[PDB]
């Protein structure tokens, strides 16, 4: 049928497998996985299954207002409604300056997307108030990297899991979070069954089936755990001198300068007979952990939402590099510290090209006089017209917005009154009758639309062009296969028209298309350490993705980060066969941070861990995969997850309809009892909109990440 492969993207998962969307007479009929691409053709379902969510007619095609808080929304012009939005704005910043406006952006946008709006924000209106989900998700996974590194991203590569002959997997649901991800350790695991693999994890997933070893330790424990193997390997013997000797500085618990028998002194407080009662597993789980981690030839750890959907997440990131640093599990092929990223996006979009509060593009800060006066210069900007201190994180951004610090927003891309912890006082927020709420969504059964004033209809996933970067520092262009039905824009176009009409300087928004906006980020990231210049509408066009640093149009792209002779941005001419060049003595850290728990532990009144998570058929807020009858099957409705020891004594049997509570709500759920859940924790999915999980969260955050904890929050059950 297909008269026409088209090459792009997987629009889900940071696994970011490469497609090819097969069309015919303009209509997508077909979807493989791109031979090319690091996936080497293959797709999870639902990648296989895209057609029919690009084809479905349940879509946003059409510009809507509120014309009043609480009413209807009505169909409005492109022009109206842009007019709208420039006046709004634009207005809003006249009377109560730049500050009161902001952008609430998603790691799912495309990178020129991104780039547009964090350049129409920051340069244009003069505020940080640029934001977005990452902040939900990596935010601890970029301060681990840069407090250990001094550089964010991994440095290491998807490749490095065929020769990994130890896996560390922990907090992370790899089956059905990264699917074919989690087939490719498998496959390792199977063409070497020497390998060994590690799942540490309170729950007990499909993922934890391919392992030798499943470590259910007690909720916010792994910190402890983490220690205690550190001190297995120096006990016995396992440590890798000639590398933390000559590559290693130490940083004690007060965080000052410290050294090899400084950390010695501090793990003696984590021995694993001790470490095993607080985390509450068998000591020898500890001792063959750290054991297989520091003998294994080379060992990849692997880390996702469990890690970091915490307030001690960028502390736990610090503790999976500390166990590489110290054994010199990294840079060389198979070992390597890599943190795995959801959102297809994330990286490329907001991280790399900095739309965050507290960012700038390509490895650049806010506070940092230099850099914002290095990007005033590639801008063209007035002096100073960057602000010096960082706008608002998301939890801040929506605590503004109901304080009516922030008066206008756009959302756009994200569905932040499902998806943001503790949602009674988010939903409450995004109520403000004096608010100006702008999305920009898809699928009209968005739950945020609900708060929205006026919607604009966008161009979605293959619909129009632009580049994803995903978790192995893979840059892949998808190109336009079909065209947006209705009167549906490319966002990127959007984002200039609105521009415009709102004052911003036409040379700010200079660009007629994805390609012009790529060619300028192209720019503003050359001589750094994200150098990506090398990387040409024209050869993204031919290749299945080019992986940075990728300086010059001859330049292969970047596998082994930090490695002289590997990396570009290590000097030929280096002494030295490694530079963590992020440090200013090019030494990595080792953090000797105290082990805590969650900010809501729990107790008497409610004696019950709860946690949240990823189902495999269902993505985030379902409003896509929600469109394939054949992912709804097996997951339609939220559910409870009960440890069976914790049920058979409540007096609570499979399928029981109990009410789960929190400090901040209760809601009925059916109950699924098994051993998944470690006894004394309980987990709920949050992809059902009638069963609005976040409501019972709380919304503490990281403070040196600000990412909140999704991951753990006190909670009680009895039967409806
Ligand atoms: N099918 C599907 N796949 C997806 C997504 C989706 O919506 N659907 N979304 C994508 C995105 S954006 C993301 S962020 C990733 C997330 O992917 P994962 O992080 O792998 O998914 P979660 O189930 O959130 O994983 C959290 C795991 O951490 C565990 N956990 C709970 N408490 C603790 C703790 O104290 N310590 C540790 N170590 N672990 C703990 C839970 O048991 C759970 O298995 O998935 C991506 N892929
Ligand atoms: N309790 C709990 N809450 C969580 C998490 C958890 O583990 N537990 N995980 C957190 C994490 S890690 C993440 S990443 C977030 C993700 O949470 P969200 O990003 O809020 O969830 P999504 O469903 O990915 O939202 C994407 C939205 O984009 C719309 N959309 C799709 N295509 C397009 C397009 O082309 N243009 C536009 N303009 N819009 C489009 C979709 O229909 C959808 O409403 O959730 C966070 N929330
Ligand atoms: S593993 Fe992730 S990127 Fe690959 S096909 Fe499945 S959802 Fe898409
Ligand atoms: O798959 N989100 O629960
Ligand atoms: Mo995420």
């Amino acid at each position: 049928r297909p008269e026409k492969w088209v090459k792009g993207v997987c629009r889900y998962c940071g696994t970011g497998c490469g497609v090819l969307v097969g069309v015919k007479d303009g209509k997508a009929v077909a979807i493989q996985g791109d031979p090319n691409n690091h996936n080497a053709g293959l797709l999870c379902l639902k990648g296989s299954l895209l057609i029919p969510v690009l084809n479905s007619k349940e879509r946003v095609t059409q510009p809507l207002v509120r014309r009043h808080k609480g009413g209807k929304l009505e169909p409005v012009s492109w022009d109206e409604a842009l007019d709208l939005m420039a006046s709004r704005f634009r207005s809003s910043i006249d009377m109560y300056g730049p500050n009161s406006v902001a952008w609430y952006g998603s790691g799912q946008c495309l990178t020129e997307e991104s780039y547009v709006a964090n350049k129409i924000f920051k340069g244009g209106f003069g505020t940080n108030n640029v934001d977005g989900n990452p902040r939900l998700c990596m935010a601890s996974a970029v301060g681990g990297y840069v407090t250990s590194f001094g550089k964010d991203e991994p440095m290491g590569t998807y490749a490095d899991i065929d020769q990994a002959t130890c896996f560390f997997i922990i907090g992370s649901n790899t089956s059905e979070a990264h699917p074919v991800l989690f087939r490719r350790i498998a496959r390792r695991k199977q063409v070497e069954p020497g390998v060994k693999i590690i799942v540490a994890d309170p729950r007990r997933t499909n993922t934890s089936r391919i392992a030798d070893m499943h470590v259910a330790f007690r909720p916010g424990t792994d910190l402890a755990f983490m220690h205690s193997m550190a001190w297995v390997i120096i006990n016995e013997e396992l440590d890798n001198p000639r590398f933390w000797q000559r590559y290693v500085n130490f940083m004690d618990a007060e965080g000052k300068p410290s050294d090899f028998e400084g950390y010695k002194a501090f793990l003696e407080n984590y021995r694993p007979e001790k470490v095993a009662e607080i985390c509450r597993v068998p000591v020898e789980q500890i001792y063959g952990a750290a054991r297989a981690f520091a003998e294994s030839a080379a060992t990849m750890s692997l880390w996702c939402m469990g890690i970091n959907q915490r307030v001690q997440g960028v502390f736990a990131n610090n503790l999976i590099h500390n166990l590489h640093l110290i054994t010199g599990q990294i840079c060389r092929p198979g070992a390597t510290s890599f943190s795995l990223t959801g959102q297809p996006n994330a990286c490329g979009g907001v991280r790399d090209g900095g739309a965050l509060s507290h960012l700038l593009p390509a490895g650049r800060a806010i506070p940092n006089a230099k850099h914002r006066a290095e990007m005033e210069k590639l801008w063209g900007l007035p002096e100073g017209r960057i602000a010096p201190e960082p706008g608002y994180h998301t939890v801040a951004l929506f605590e503004a917005l109901g304080r009516g610090d922030v008066k206008c927003m756009i959302i756009c891309e994200t569905n932040p009154a499902h998806t943001l912890p503790n949602l009674n006082k988010v939903h409450k927020a995004m109520s403000h009758p004096e608010s100006f709420i702008v999305c920009i969504e898809a699928f009209p059964d968005a739950v945020t639309l609900e708060y929205a004033d006026l919607v604009l209809p966008p161009a979605f996933w293959c619909e129009r062009d632009g580049v994803y970067g995903c978790g192995e520092r893979r840059y892949s262009l998808t190109e336009k296969a079909v065209d947006p039905p209705g009167q549906c824009r490319p966002t990127v176009n959007t984002l200039v028209e609105f521009a415009r009409r709102a004052g911003v300087d036409p040379q700010l928004v200079n660009f007629r298309n994805a390609e012009d906006v790529w060619n300028e980020w192209r720019m503003v990231s050359k001589g750094t350490t994200y150098d990506f210049w090398g990387m040409t509408r024209e050869r993204l066009r031919k290749e299945s993705g080019l992986i940075w640093p990728c300086p010059s149009e001859d330049h292969p792209g970047t596998s082994l980060r930090y490695v002289r002779g590997q990396d570009p941005c290590v000097p030929a001419d280096h002494p030295d066969r490694f530079f963590f060049y992020g440090k200013p003595d090019g030494r990595a850290v080792i953090w000797m941070r105290p082990a805590k728990g969650a900010a809501e532990e729990p107790d008497a009144e409610y004696p019950l861990y709860l946690t949240s998570m990823r189902v495999i058929d269902h993505w985030h807020t379902a409003t896509m995969t929600g469109k394939v009858p054949e992912l709804q099957k097996a997951n339609p409705i939220a559910f409870v997850e009960i440890n069976e020891e914790d049920a058979a004594r409540t007096g609570i049997k499979h399928g029981d309809s109990v009410i789960v509570e929190t400090r901040r709500d209760a809601m009925e759920l059916p109950a699924r009892v098994s051993d998944v859940c470690r006894p004394g924790l309980i987990a709920v999915p949050f992809f059902d909109p009638k069963k609005l999980v976040n409501k019972l969260f709380l919304d503490a955050t990281d403070p040196v990440s600000r990412e909140p904890e999704y991951k753990i929050c006190a909670a009680r059950v009895r039967k409806a």
